[PDB]
């Protein structure tokens, strides 16, 4: 992916209205109208649109984008980088909201999800899952045959393709 690749591949994977959103809080630090914003003000346009990158993940993008000593980011560039940091705060997100499922999951604390937990669980969704139905997925998730799930083989479980 050249950096043209990876800014049309950041503004497919963007809603039009998001971007022009994006683009409205960019050209509030612009004022000369050239497209770009000092990198100075990059991590306080981030953090207005939502991310909350690091004071470390900042220094390494500005040195990703100033080769030149500019000390600017162009909006095309900007799209990138919003588009890096989201997918690492929603994994993040989806990390802890696992971690999160599984503690209660886990109703005796016990760091495993045995057949009676699992089965509880299920029905209480409502669904009509049958003994076999709870059965079947203890067995395809229980990796190591030992009756239970624990955090590795849940997060398993629940990724599927994981
Ligand atoms: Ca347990
Ligand atoms: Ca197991």
């Amino acid at each position: 992916a050249s950096m043209t690749d990876q800014q049309a591949e950041a503004r497919a994977f963007l809603s039009e209205e998001m971007i022009a959103e994006f683009k409205a809080a960019f050209d509030m630090f612009d004022a000369d109208g050239g497209g770009d914003i000092s990198t100075k003000e990059l991590g306080t346009v981030m953090r207005m649109l939502g991310q909350n990158p690091t004071k470390e993940e900042l220094d390494a993008i500005i040195e990703e984008v100033d080769e030149d000593g500019s000390g600017t980011i162009d909006f095309e560039e900007f799209l990138v980088m919003m588009v890096r940091q989201m997918k690492e705060d929603a994994k993040g997100k989806s990390e802890e909201e696992l971690a999160n499922c599984f503690r209660i999951f886990d109703k005796n604390a016990d760091g495993f999800i045995d057949i009676e937990e699992l089965g509880e669980i299920l029905r209480a969704t409502g669904e009509h899952v049958t003994e076999e139905d709870i059965e079947d997925l203890m067995k395809d998730s229980d990796k190591n045959n030992d009756g239970r799930i624990d955090f590795d083989e849940f997060l398993k479980m629940m990724e599927g393709v994981q």
